[PDB]
């Protein structure tokens, strides 16, 4: 049924109608997976010998110009381009590095470092150096090497109680942090281990991992391990929650909005969706359609694919 040729004829025919046409550029990218977004990119620059990214830039504007054209760059080249961004300058928006190298995986953070290479010429993990420092710089470096241990075949309860008691040694139980060990178990064990060693863990301390940690670090480092602890959790959530706090309020938080919808639409819409619901009570849909409005509300809700 796809068609690229089909769909960029009638985007152009939307770029060049007066006054743009937007609404019908909305309904098809947003209900075109990301591939096909590239077969027709590819194929409008052959119709046109113009490229469509740039052909967009001059004819949208506003919010709605922010989603499509990060609709239109591949997973890879959408992160390392909102890494890029987040680190611009004296890279004031920690939150949003930590939000991308927290919650992507060893594959999606293997290609990220290529394509980011590619891209700007210079590697990822000194970019990163730049804007961290201390061990918050060491535990942003560990994560974004995208090496965390392979799922085993056979689950180790007693690597899961040695990491659980090692994390409360490392911290809750001493003054001070034994930060390195918390930095080496979080970032090498993989997610169905961790998320084993977080339970047991409870067996030791009276403060669950979350908890422990605001009262053992400070910070971004404090802010990291939370991102992170709550990725491994349980992930739906984490963006479930950051949604929420991007719109909660007077306002909204556009970059943190676009970036989630743009980046989990084909990802776990489904599963953000539901522990949205469970959580605020109204719809994720509800609250994109409370929260902006016109063709960039249009697109939205399209990347959140139905109302709950
Ligand atoms: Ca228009
Ligand atoms: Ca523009
Ligand atoms: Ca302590
Ligand atoms: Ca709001
Ligand atoms: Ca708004």
């Amino acid at each position: 049924n796809f068609d690229a040729e089909r769909d960029a004829l009638n985007i152009e025919t939307a770029i060049k109608t007066k006054g743009v046409d937007e609404v019908t550029i909305v309904n098809i990218l947003t209900n075109r997976s990301n591939a096909q977004r590239q077969d027709i990119a590819f194929a409008y620059q052959r119709r046109t010998k113009k490229e469509l990214a740039s052909a967009l830039k001059s004819a949208l504007s506003g919010h709605l110009e922010t989603v499509i054209l990060g609709l239109l760059k591949t997973p890879a080249q959408y992160d390392a381009s909102e890494l890029k961004a987040s680190m611009k300058g004296l890279g004031t928006d920690e939150d949003s590095l930590i939000e991308i190298i927290c919650s992507r995986t060893n594959q999606e953070l293997q290609e990220i470092n290529r394509v980011y290479k590619e891209m700007y010429k210079t590697d990822l993990e000194k970019d990163i150096i730049s804007d961290t420092s201390g061990d918050f710089r060491k535990l942003m470096v560990a994560l974004a090497k995208g090496r965390r241990a392979e799922d085993g075949s056979v689950i180790d309860y007693e690597l899961i109680d040695q990491d659980a008691r090692d994390l409360y040694d490392a911290g809750v139980k001493r003054k001070g942090t034994d930060v390195p060990k918390w930095i080496s178990i979080m970032t090498e064990r993989s997610v169905p281990h961790l998320q084993k060693v977080f339970d047991r863990y409870k067996s030791y301390s009276p403060y669950d991992m979350l908890e422990s940690i605001r009262k053992e670090v400070k910070g971004d480092l404090e802010n990291a391990f939370l991102n992170l602890v709550q990725c491994i959790q349980n992930k739906p959530l984490y963006f479930a929650d950051r949604l929420y706090d991007s719109m909660k309020g007077k306002g909204t938080r556009d970059k943190v909005l676009i970036r989630i919808m743009v980046s989990r639409s084909e990802v776990d819409m489904l599963k953000i969706r539901s522990e949205f619901k469970r959580k605020y009570g109204k719809s994720l849909y509800y609250y994109i359609q409370q929260d902006t409005k016109g063709d960039y509300q249009k697109a939205l809700l399209y990347l959140c694919g139905g109302d709950d």
